[PDB]
């Protein structure tokens, strides 16, 4: 249903550039490059939609993942998004991310990080 | 790295129930099944870890998303996980969780829920 | 040092009202009226901050609880704030949010909603 | 009603002492001292709790901050910990927690630290 809005480039309050394609079976496929952190240029992200999401004026829920590995660079982290994709004029996906460090067992207490990002077409 | 550690069956301390396979890419690709909350038999899921992650006793950062739509069911949701693989005898993969429901605008700020899962292979 | 300019009123974008009356000490002491959920009318709430803050252009760690119970209504719920106060023309309290619910065991799963509030004094 | 349950010294899963007073008004007060981080002796908390939970089985909601200022040390930072307690022979505090450093807004994506503490009497 929401295939088509998802597609595409689409670009966070940091000045992230996020850029996936959307499944008609429910996956999300593209790649993933942060204005911050310990990362450069394009990084490998997969996740999932709801495919069928509610008629109601709902939005979309939806998540993906980023490991911090490509050829360039290794950060030795992943970061998980969950949100929804809201349509219409503005269309946004606003999400919530947790960013796990790989750590030893004594510094695990401190390994996530918790943020907010809000993702436009513009 | 972990390839081997992560790909098979985890089980969570709710009994839900994690299959997975690691790629040799970072990839991870499987099934989740929960034990609670409105869902229904296996869930597709998708992923990535660090292929090549730290050698001083460091875990290895991974993620990955279900959306919790099947044959069976549509709870128009999407949870992701963000945590780190332990490997040794009691092999753990720690995580936290974000679940979002899609909303309306106005129930927005109500859309996701936080918790944590502890993975085991027993 | 910003015990100044944390006191007094602040909104959120969900046009709650936070009334906080900074100490020397770093206690916070006020009053929340929440614009959404099962809430109504002023709730006690207290927390704490840094006192002494970075020189260095950082903002002011500081957090906040709220028991969702008054003489109006009881949500058998309690949210916390952490956050940090960024002063200066348009000063701002950045936060993200963790509201608990009372629960049983078997539900505690689905206990806690994450989420993010900023607050400014217009 | 879990006033007396909840008064006392409690300890979490890091070894660190979490000492409070529950008001009959809701109030919580007391002092945490950290077994990790940037932290030594103890530091001030305060909170709130729900004074009149549910009667069918469900947790009692709270929460509470700690500003990680004491006359040792400052690490210009504070935790909110949101959660249950939950009475009975094993009684316990199950929590989640939000570690807010303070940062300059080019750092402030990575301000907040998540995680989760287990605090029992024992």
């Amino acid at each position: 249903r929401d295939e088509a809005g998802i597609t595409g480039t689409w670009y966070n309050q940091l000045g992230s550039t996020f850029i996936v394609t959307a499944g008609a079976d429910g996956a999300l496929t593209g790649t993933y490059e942060s204005a911050v952190g310990n990362a450069e240029s394009r990084y490998v992200l997969t996740g999932r939609y709801d495919s069928a999401p509610a008629t109601d004026g709902s939005g979309t829920a939806l998540g993906w993942t980023v490991a911090w590995k490509n050829n360039y660079r290794n950060a030795h982290s992943a970061t998980t998004w969950s949100g929804q994709y809201v349509g219409g004029a503005q269309a946004r996906i606003n999400t919530q991310w947790l960013l796990t460090f790989g750590t030893t067992e004594a510094n695990a207490w401190a390994s996530t990080l918790v943020g907010h990002d809000t993702f436009t077409k513009v």
